[PDB]
């Protein structure tokens, strides 16, 4: 630092007559931060008008700052990891929260930002303690993770003209029950929504047209409609989400990454109609019992149906062309089974552990695929 007054310490700025807060008085071997608007240093008065980067980074002690008007510019990492940092204003003038400014600042329980305020950058509010936020209108843009791991928020009001919203924008927020999306939203990037365990209410904008990969994973949604506005899903998008009881993906051209439906271990019902069924789309889907598949479908990828063991019946539609390696490995109650005369490739041990598969009807042509499944499956051979 340049000099010290009272707590506080400064470094002089290029602006004629202005300083920078530079951090605080330490020794080497409640705390409320009083800032100035002015000091005075060796008989000349210098105006406090910005506070500088990382500048009281890993103040673990501080529970309040008290920013002055004058400020106009807080840089980056500024209060990173002040986790008993409770009480901090954001003076109008403030335009921009940089990269990682409140970043584990586990303490603070609220903010309000400046109604000017333009961007907020990447893991800006990571880890903060909020139970709201409002984010002002001009606000436009939000960087990735800026509010992951916010575990205490309930409340986001996201500035309606945002059209993206950034990898992993509330990854982790715990208690966030319910979202409004802005209303011509288009993208939702990767991990958005991962981790947002009791997220249940959150409908989609006609615009919404993408999700990323793993972007609703272990949330808490119940019953899913893609609708027909959607053109692509990435990979994995649903992983894990354990209170998810059916889905409806009818679209025919929708664009789907594999793994959509990764261990959904609460999924009962399915209706699906996009051309292809991804690998590993309902892989673990342990209580999936009801599966429509429309007859625009025409692949079943590798492991699709892996694991589903409570999966008794499924009607192949009659176009069906290929179903992939252990498609239907593991489905211990599977029993009913058709196989379309339009199918041309079975794969490896598509029904391995199939064991409640005892009959099932298959063209001669087909034969070769026989042990692919259970030795104890008996088979009507079509000439």
């Amino acid at each position: 630092y340049d000099f010290v007054i009272d707590e506080i310490t400064y470094n002089f700025t290029k602006e004629h007559g202005t300083v920078e807060v530079s951090g605080l008085r330490e020794f080497l071997n409640p705390l409320v931060v009083n800032i100035p608007p002015v000091v005075t240093y060796k008989d000349n008065k210098y105006d406090v008008v910005s506070i500088g980067y990382a500048a009281f980074q890993g103040c673990r002690k501080v529970t309040e700052i008290k920013i002055p008007s004058t400020v106009r510019e807080i840089g980056e990492f500024a209060f990173e990891n002040c986790s008993k940092l409770e009480i901090i204003n954001i003076p109008d003038s403030v335009k921009m929260i940089g990269r990682c400014t409140f970043s584990g600042c586990y303490a603070l329980k609220s903010i309000l930002l400046p109604l000017m305020l333009k961007s907020i950058g990447v893991e800006a509010f990571k880890g903060c303690d909020f139970k709201e936020i409002t984010i002002p209108e001009g606000v436009t843009v939000i960087g990735d993770e800026a509010f992951a791991t916010c575990e205490s928020l309930e409340y986001v009001s996201l500035p309606d003209s945002m059209e993206t919203l950034h990898n992993g924008l509330f990854s982790g927020c715990g208690k966030l029950k319910s979202i409004k999306l802005p209303r011509n939203l288009k993208i939702i990037r990767d991990y958005c929504f991962a981790e947002c365990i009791l997220l249940e209410n959150m409908e989609f904008p006609n615009s919404l047209y993408y999700l990323g990969d793993f972007a609703l994973s272990k949330t808490g949604v119940k019953n899913i409609i893609i609708p027909d506005s959607f053109t692509e899903l990435g990979k994995s998008v649903f992983y894990g989400c354990t209170d998810l009881e059916s889905i409806s993906i009818q679209n025919n051209k929708l664009r789907i990454g594999g793994s959509l439906f990764y261990n959904c271990s609460g999924l009962k019902k399915v209706i699906y109609g996009s051309v292809i069924v991804p690998e590993k789309t309902f892989y673990g889907c342990s209580s999936l019992t009801e599966v429509k598949l429309l007859d625009s479908v025409k692949f079943i990828g590798e492991e699709a149906f892996e694991s589903c063991t409570s999966l008794v019946s499924i009607d192949l539609p009659y176009l069906v062309e290929e179903i992939g390696k252990r498609s239907f490995r593991g489905c211990t109650s599977l029993s009913n089974i058709n196989f379309p005369l339009s199918l041309r490739k079975i794969g490896a041990n598509a029904f391995q552990g199939c064991i409640n598969l005892k009959k099932v009807e298959l063209p001669k042509r087909l034969e070769q695929y026989r042990y692919d499944f259970e030795d104890t499956t008996k088979f009507k051979w079509i000439k």
